[PDB]
């Protein structure tokens, strides 16, 4: 008999479906950062990786596998075929094209639509009941695309949105006040990136409003220019790109955070992108960031933040701009 | 009159030194993977990063900083100057020259030795009481080099040695037996990499020796060819490099495991490179991997493994060739 | 409208079931030790508690609930009705009578049996696919009683057994060697308690056999008295009861460790009680401790430990004794 | 030679003074609940336990030690003599005299003062640079007592204060709103227990003030009775005592959260008791709960909360109530 048969007596052979499975699509810097963070937080009992670059994908899979002794995820798989993704609770999409210098924005978005036209149908076929978490840029447009192609109810399509913007905002705030970001509460909402909206009325430590103490907070004519905090969120994103060429660790950690709430049904509030139609004067099928409650259902609830006229106006403009692009897309 | 003073009443401005600082030298894929693993394992109250490439260095620092909301390390610093590394409890060196001959007449070993020549004095200056953890290759030679330059006692200079080798070996054992690598015990010792030695007599599940069950284990007449498991360890190392260009996650994870033992004073046993002068008929000043007890003093103790004649000859062989290189090193 | 409706817009109201539910039956010192350990290891998305004493049960439930801010388990329920345990994955039974003054061992066993005649049918009623983890003493006998009444396949009926014995043993061995228990490997098998069996041949550090380099290990002729280590394990069990009146923290950690493997499908090897028929010449329906591979299906596999004649004899005697009591049980 | 010496070669025997040591004084339900929460969160490399009841103290030490296999805190000591507390970074005081029938208010505090007259000078004798975290009731007076006897700067004397109060409050809020307590923000300040003050203005989810949405928040006439949430805090405390006789888990978890911020220098904000003279028109040496930034030097900063005149008045009354006792204390 084999060494295995000499050592180990088998009681059963039967193999269940993985109960807590997560899939990462796209093994670039972002996907891999999401991957390691998820593994280190013991969020999955099985992890699947998918990309089109075959060699890189096997390389990444093996690197992770070799670390198994220090992890609590017993099975890591990868492949070009989506059968390896079957029965996923959570599916994270990080796949995207790289914008070229002679390339339009509409052309870039369409290129990622063409990418999602391949990925999404395959994910739905093998994990019909899964939650979708979209990271690919422009996140808000691609969250819409994913929602449209999948045919999933809105609660199952989650966009990364302003989770990272908020994360960075709270870091900067915390460094300014000499207090840990966990205790610095701040919400950046609306469209992810350059057009995001900081809600100055909500910024507080220990529940005392900074806007109440400082009525000119976040305003153009503010002596201290706390507007700088949001300004520097935007600038630092470009700075990181200029310095190392990509961003990984921070986005990886923020995504792991969302995954944690979903996989463990925590029902914590998170600034994520969702179907925004019906509020702040928006009539179009568009996804934007508002604090949402996250659990095993994805987005079960959303918080109705009280926005000023100028803030509401900014979300309108973003939704108009987003729907203006979306109506010119080929499926 | 300022918002911060309005919000927060200061009791004291007192400068203090961090109580559990860790530094990572070399901000490449290995350095960065060690850093993120360490950060997610909550091992340090401060992380410092050092490299010669300045823009990449600042990029990585900021990316890490931006995830502060999801971590318990309140302070991450970086710089070209070693003042940022002061008062470290543990210093991890993952620095190394570009693997490109023709850039200098000095070979890879010689190039990395020169890199160590101005690194080690700089870290011992700011952290005279730290433990040194050497990862850079050739790890065994460089551990000796770091020991020779630093002037540190033996217990405070640790090489990564065969930690990765064993981690990869246990993963593969676990796969053959359908058991988690944590329950699959097995030790690869000697010189890190190609010339490493698997100790067949130690391999066991639940204290049941595999060699006792199966005497042909690791020989040429094994019908299940278990010798192939160590061969695959070597092969997979080259295959990762072939596929993705570098290794990161596995080595990063194993380094964090050592750091855990050290920072928490656990006294766990790890395959790491230490001076083996006085063991296995070795009389020269060489560092090879043996099972070491790891704690707040570094390597406080080492396990004396009984080896077969063949295994002893392979370590001696390694020791001779290592000493042959080192006796011709000028400082 | 309510403030809740003011604050929160609801997307859907789909009520949901726990995906990782754990139930603890018996809310005493052991029961709570398990609960708190489990809660702090983030193993469950819901914890259920049941006991016959209603006032203590509610008060314990509340106390845990009040720690929710610092926990990751969103739901903690309790009740005397077993409808609170519906769809549990793991069911831990810590319930039992205590030996009265006039009471003899036989009378006490049957009284626990009577308790299981109530609990066991009620458990399977609501969670027919759960794993049964038996903690209550006499654990080996009562594991069998769980097995008989449930009608469960042996793989889903698990006795805590020698897990605490091994835990305590490895602690003492560690204290002797100045090594963390994690790196000190030793297995205590067979009947839990006074009649447990230390497997000297499997005791090792870093894969090096203690028996091999110290052949008198295990015998009276030993000058270093290592039999005392196993004897001290027995002594400590009585001593703790004399000193504080009960055991809680050590058993609660051991159980939670078993819980982690089961819930996360780790396939780690643990010393637990399982149907031993057909091993070591034992013909009776008897549960004894051997190393088992624990996963999502409970005990999938057993490690076949090569015992000596002496050890085999001790196990077979335990089996005869256990059946002598089991044969006379009315249930 | 000993088996130990045959197996292990020693590099050095000399041992370092404790680096991350925590002591817990009082080994009742509260002290042990803190002990286990600290251990399971890995906040110390050494834990000391102190009490006057020598038999149960030993029993608890042993029980914790038998769990070392599943813990990452390698050194656990206990003893009646305070030499076992030497070089503690943090000392947690949970020792208290039980409440008697028909017993005077000034009487119970004095009995506890005399307990502190022995404890406090002993702790400073062996850990003169530690931080004191006081848990014993009445927590606000005894924090002051500890401050006066220690001679420590106020920043190093911390009362658990309203930490448990706020934790329970946020659980009840969370239960009402269908959202995890971590996302439900609310502060109860002032005097711990019966006379605590709920700060209705700082109550929010995602920066959205509940007071602003619902101006009746906190008033007797509120149709939704949101004030009952605070009343339910007080009532649950008496209920738990009634149902089980004591309260352990919740207090343990909260205390350990405070320990985390101190040990890892997090600079998070917690509602704890500090010397409040100079604030809110208070003119006496009184300790009251207020948001404080907690780090390696204890309280370095506090948040200046804007209070309504009703809240301010209640705080001033507590101060006067507390000072009346303190000024009539013999120590
Ligand atoms: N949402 C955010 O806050 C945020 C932050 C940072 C980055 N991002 C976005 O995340 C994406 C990841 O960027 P990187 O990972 O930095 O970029 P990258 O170009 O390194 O990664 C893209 C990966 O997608 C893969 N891919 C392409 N087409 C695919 C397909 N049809 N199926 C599967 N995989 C496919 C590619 O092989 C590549 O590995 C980018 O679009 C970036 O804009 C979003
Ligand atoms: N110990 C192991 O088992 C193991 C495993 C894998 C890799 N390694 C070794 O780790 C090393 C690093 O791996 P990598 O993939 O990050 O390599 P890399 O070339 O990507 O990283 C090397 C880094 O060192 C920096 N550096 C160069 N000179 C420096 C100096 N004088 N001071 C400070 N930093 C300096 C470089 O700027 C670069 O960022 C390699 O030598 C590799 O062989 C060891
Ligand atoms: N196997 C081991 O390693 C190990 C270690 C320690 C303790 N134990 C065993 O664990 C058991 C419990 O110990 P403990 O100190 O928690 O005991 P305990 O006196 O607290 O009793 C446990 C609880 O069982 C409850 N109970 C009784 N009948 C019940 C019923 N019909 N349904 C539900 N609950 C019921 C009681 O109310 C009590 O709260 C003991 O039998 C002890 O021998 C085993
Ligand atoms: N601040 C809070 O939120 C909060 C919450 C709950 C309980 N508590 C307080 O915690 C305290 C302890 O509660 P418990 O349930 O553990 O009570 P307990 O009476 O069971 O424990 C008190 C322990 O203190 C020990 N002790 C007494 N005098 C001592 C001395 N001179 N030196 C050392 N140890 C000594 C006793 O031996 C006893 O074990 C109580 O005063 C309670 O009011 C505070
Ligand atoms: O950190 C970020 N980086 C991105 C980015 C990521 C990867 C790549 N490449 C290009 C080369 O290939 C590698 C990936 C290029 C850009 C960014 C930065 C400035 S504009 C967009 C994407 C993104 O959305 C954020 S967050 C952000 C961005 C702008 C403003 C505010 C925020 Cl919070
Ligand atoms: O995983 C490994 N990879 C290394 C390696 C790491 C980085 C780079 N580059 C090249 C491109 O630039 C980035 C760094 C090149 C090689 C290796 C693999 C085969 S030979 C050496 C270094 C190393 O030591 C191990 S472990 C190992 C190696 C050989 C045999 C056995 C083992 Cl366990
Ligand atoms: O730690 C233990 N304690 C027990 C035990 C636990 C609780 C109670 N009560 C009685 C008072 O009410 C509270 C519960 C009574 C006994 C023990 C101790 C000496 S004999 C059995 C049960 C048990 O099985 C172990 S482990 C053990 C026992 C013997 C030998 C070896 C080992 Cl590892
Ligand atoms: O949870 C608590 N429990 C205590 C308490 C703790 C232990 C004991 N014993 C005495 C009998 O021996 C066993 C321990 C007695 C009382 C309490 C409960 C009602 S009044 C005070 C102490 C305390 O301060 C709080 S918190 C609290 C209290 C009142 C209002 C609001 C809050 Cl948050």
């Amino acid at each position: 008999a084999t060494l295995k048969d000499q050592l180990i007596y088998n009681l059963l052979k039967e193999e269940q479906t993985p109960q807590n499975k997560i899939t990462v699509v796209g093994v670039g810097a972002v996907g891999m950062a999401c991957a390691i963070s998820i593994l280190m937080k013991d969020l999955a009992d099985e992890l699947a990786l998918v990309d089109v670059i075959e060699d890189k994908l096997k390389g990444e899979m093996m690197d992770l596998q070799h670390g198994s002794l220090f992890l609590r995820t017993p099975k890591i798989v990868s492949g070009k075929d989506y059968n390896v993704t079957a029965n996923s609770k959570l599916v994270i999409i990080t796949a995207g094209a790289r914008q070229q210098e002679g390339e339009s924005r509409l052309n870039l978005v369409q290129r990622n639509v063409n990418i999602f036209k391949f990925i999404i149908p395959n994910v739905v076929k093998y994990s019909p009941n899964c939650k979708l978490l979209i990271v690919s840029n422009p996140v808000d447009i691609l969250t819409y695309v994913a929602w449209k192609i999948s045919g999933f109810p809105k609660n199952r399509v989650i966009g990364s949105g302003c989770n990272l913007d908020s994360a960075r905002f709270r870091y900067l705030m915390g460094e300014r006040l000499g207090v840990h970001p966990l205790s610095c509460h701040g919400w950046v909402l609306g469209e992810h990136g350059d057009s995001s909206v900081p809600v100055w009325s909500g910024m507080n430590v220990a529940g005392v409003s900074l806007k109440t103490l400082h009525p000119d907070l976040g305003t153009d004519k503010d002596k201290e220019q706390w507007k700088e905090v949001h300004k520097q969120v935007v600038e630092s994103a470009y700075e990181v790109i200029k310095l190392k060429g990509y961003t990984s660790w921070a986005i990886g950690l923020s995504v792991a955070d969302l995954a944690e709430s979903i996989m463990k049904n925590l029902r914590r509030v998170h600034p994520v992108s969702t179907m925004i139609k019906g509020l702040y004067g928006i009539k179009d099928d568009v996804f934007l960031s508002v604090p949402c409650i996250l659990g095993q259902n994805g987005i079960s609830d959303l918080v109705k933040v009280t926005l000023t006229s100028e803030e509401e106006a900014r979300l309108k403009k973003s939704a108009d701009t987003l729907w203006g692009i979306q109506k010119e897309l080929q499926f």
